[PDB]
């Protein structure tokens, strides 16, 4: 039986994907990955980055599935890069990864906001300088600062993430995009085909970044179909 790992978006919990999984209703096991957050609010994180958190998730998820049978990966937004990186660690251990399903997540090195060098404290001022903004309005210590870090930290991790061209998966990649999304577009999601040695398919859905909710039975059907077909035996 296949186990599909679900990787949430930046501030996303495993409770957000309960309805996404429900819908599965099939001969597929569903394990929702929870990121070690839980009040870990951290700005300018020396410790946090995409491959470092992917190494942690892998250490936590390795015991969940025996080194024999099926494993498929799904990642929405930031979870797309996390699912790719953990799927690489699974493949570098001979786990027989079925496929990789990426949703609203640009291909590695196809992010435009390379503000990796930009310090967290430094970044907010940069956000403040572009627009007509009272320096005090965002820069002041009243929470705006505390509420911003969970998202600010994610921006830096994504911006700083780079994957070498030869580090590829040995399984087919299936990309899903919302036609009215601008955090990720069909154009920047398309180079994921250079992240595999097998097949690749991109499906465009009507919606924005959160189309997932508006196109739930169609998306899960594709994921379900593709999972079963590769794994079928």
């Amino acid at each position: 039986a296949p186990t599909l790992y679900i990787f949430p978006h930046a501030g996303g919990t495993a409770k957000d994907y309960v309805a996404f999984s429900r819908e599965f209703s099939a001969d597929v096991k569903r394990i929702a990955v929870q990121y070690p957050g839980q009040h870990d609010r951290s700005g300018l994180p020396p410790l946090e980055s995409i491959p470092t958190l992917a190494d942690e998730i892998f250490a936590m998820m390795k015991p969940s599935a025996r080194i024999d049978d099926p494993v498929a990966f799904f990642g929405h937004s930031m979870g797309g890069m996390l699912a790719f990186e953990v799927a690489l660690r699974y493949q570098s251990a001979g786990h027989r990864v079925l496929a990789f399903f990426v949703s609203a997540c640009s291909a590695p090195g196809h992010i435009r906001y390379k503000q990796l060098q930009d310090l967290s404290d430094r970044e907010m001022l940069d956000l403040f300088t572009r627009m007509t903004g009272m320096n005090p309005d965002f820069f002041t210590d009243d929470e705006f600062f505390v509420g911003a870090l969970p998202t600010l930290r994610a921006v830096r991790a994504i911006a700083g993430y780079s994957c070498p061209p030869e580090t590829k998966l040995s399984c087919p990649i299936y990309a899903f995009i919302g036609d009215k999304d601008w955090i990720a577009t069909q154009d920047d999601m398309d180079p994921w085909r250079d992240r595999t040695t097998e097949e690749f398919s991109i499906r465009v859905f009507p919606g924005d970044h959160f189309y997932l909710n508006d196109n739930l039975p169609e998306l899960v059907s594709d994921i379900e179909d593709k999972t079963l077909q590769w794994h079928d035996r």
